């Protein structure tokens, strides 16, 4: 009769001492202009991915999408902030945001973008947002002055190479975003997993009060898994009228995950991560299903109680 | 007036430049020996190549029977009771662990750890006192918490390796008496010459030593340090065997060869080149101090004589 973690909540059943951080993980080289997966809603689409076995010919609806007026990106340096900014502010005179996707605590080490980076990027699994800040901060903070260690991750996610340095500058990505001219939102979600409900019931707050121009650069680690999930979200929340296959099949098509049904595949090593996309496949159908019920009185209800009581089925 | 004195260039270093960062694997545990394991009572191989030696050239072996040390790399605590079990087929005096690691280490859930710098430099001015402190302090520290072991690779960085949580901590100290081996310590900075510090306890343990004690001293590699001191036993046990003597053969049973060679470094290695020229000095200077102060049974410490008796570039 009673079930331990209902669908959606799946990665409450790991457990957080077996992935706690070991490592400063650099985010982002700096070589390009621009972080990866640099995207726009007013971009063109372009051909579907082969690994999602998609109809090609098929034309989704771009209903809605040059008001949609949102971005995503993997993580930055300060500089390619600035570059991002510099071309969002191209498309709009409304209020910038960077909407920092990371429940991993990260900053800024001389200017240098890093990560506490525990096994499948999950040392912060299981905090609430309070304690993953105050686990941020006070490592970032420590930090100041002190050796140490960043890396980039290579075979097995493990550090390869990197440099050794003593730190003279701490920077949280608050203060970067501050000073590349955007206004700053943080929502803790977990890599590779559906966002929380306490992760959505933050996200559909803050955009519930969202001035209309408002424009969001969403962004996680990679720009991938967690970027794509809240800029479906946030595209069928502002374009209700569009059907569930073109919110998909257009977020994907401008360069984001799909996040329809595919042939999941996965390597022996990466096992673990199958039945994690196949909860996001059911979620992103129940998210969608919640948008069209509760639009009309103006989403008295929030998604965590609704969900509650309309629990998604695997 | 030198700020310096030959034998104490490391001093002029920088220790903050080089601090601790990760957890060094110490030994993979692969072999049932560790690396470099040599004892006095071995036979003489011919000289390495890089050394530009006289490969025709026979040292004395007179005092190796009896002289009763060996060296090698850091081990596991497997490989330390391979050791000890072999070593106790030579003696039936007390058989030392000599560890001569300045730098921070120990056992991780058995396996043997470094807490490295660059340059293997992170306690690098720090008193003995205060290096065995940081290791029992940063030992403990990793109890029960999640830690990254990594050996190096390229350019003397981490290299993939393991993360794991912690569930036993053990001091070298704990693991020799468990391998039934004395234990005594010397923390020694990597890649230079020992300290007055350093060798004035070192021939202050000597003396106490009973006559059939077998010293196996070791450091990371059982390179620059271990054969350093290994050096010094034979000189200090042996007087009147000549410095050529003492130095290729403690080169020869699979040691370093502490004479004159033509130092050649890679380009990124070229900051080792003065603490090579550094050590051949130190070597010579050593060899006279054990010659001017043997006959009066060492009233007066290296230290002191070093001072009075500064030994030139
Ligand atoms: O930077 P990468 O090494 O390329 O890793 C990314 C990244 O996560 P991590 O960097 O922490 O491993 C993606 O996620 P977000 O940070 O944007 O949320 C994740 O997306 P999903 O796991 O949710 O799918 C993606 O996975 P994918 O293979 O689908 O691109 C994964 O890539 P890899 O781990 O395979 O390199
Ligand atoms: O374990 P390794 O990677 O082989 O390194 C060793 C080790 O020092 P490190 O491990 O910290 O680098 C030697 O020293 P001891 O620990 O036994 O004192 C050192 O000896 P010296 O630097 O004093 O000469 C030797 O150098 P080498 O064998 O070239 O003389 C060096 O080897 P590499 O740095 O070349 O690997
Ligand atoms: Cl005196």
């Amino acid at each position: 009769q009673t079930v331990t973690e209902p669908v959606g909540s799946y990665a409450r059943a790991e457990r957080p001492q077996d992935f706690e951080g070991f490592v400063w993980r650099l985010d982002n080289d700096g070589k390009e202009a621009l972080p990866r997966n640099f995207r726009t809603s007013a971009d063109a689409l372009r051909a579907p991915e082969k690994k999602f076995h998609l109809d090609a010919a098929y034309v989704p609806s771009r209903e809605g999408m040059d008001a949609l007026h949102i971005s995503g990106s993997s993580a930055f340096t300060p500089a390619q902030l600035k570059n991002v900014a510099a071309k969002l502010r191209e498309k709009t005179a409304g209020p910038i945001y960077d909407v920092d996707l990371r429940q991993e605590s990260h900053g800024y080490l001389d200017g240098i973008p890093v990560s506490w980076y525990g096994e499948r990027d999950w040392a912060n699994l299981g905090k609430s947002q309070h304690e993953a800040l105050a686990d941020e901060r006070h490592r970032l903070h420590a930090a100041l002055h002190k050796t140490v260690y960043i890396a980039p991750l290579g075979k097995h996610k493990l550090p390869e190479g990197g440099e050794v340095r003593r730190v003279q500058k701490v920077q949280t990505e608050q203060e970067v975003a501050e000073a590349a001219g955007m206004r700053y939102f943080r929502i803790a979600a977990t890599d590779h997993v559906w966002p929380t409900p306490e992760n959505i019931d933050r996200f559909l707050a803050f955009y519930r009060t969202l001035p209309q121009d408002a424009w969001l650069h969403f962004h996680s680690e990679a720009g991938v898994g967690r970027t794509t999930a809240f800029m479906v979200m946030t595209d069928m929340l502002k374009n209700p009228s569009v059907s569930l296959k073109d919110i998909l099949y257009r977020q994907h098509e401008i360069g984001g995950f799909y996040y329809g049904e595919f042939p999941i595949k996965t390597k022996d090593k990466d096992s673990w991560k199958t039945k994690y996309y196949r909860e996001k496949i059911v979620m992103i159908e129940q998210f969608y299903r919640y948008v069209q019920e509760n639009r009309a009185d103006g989403y008295q209800t929030p998604w965590s109680v609704w969900l509650k009581s309309h629990p998604a089925k695997a």
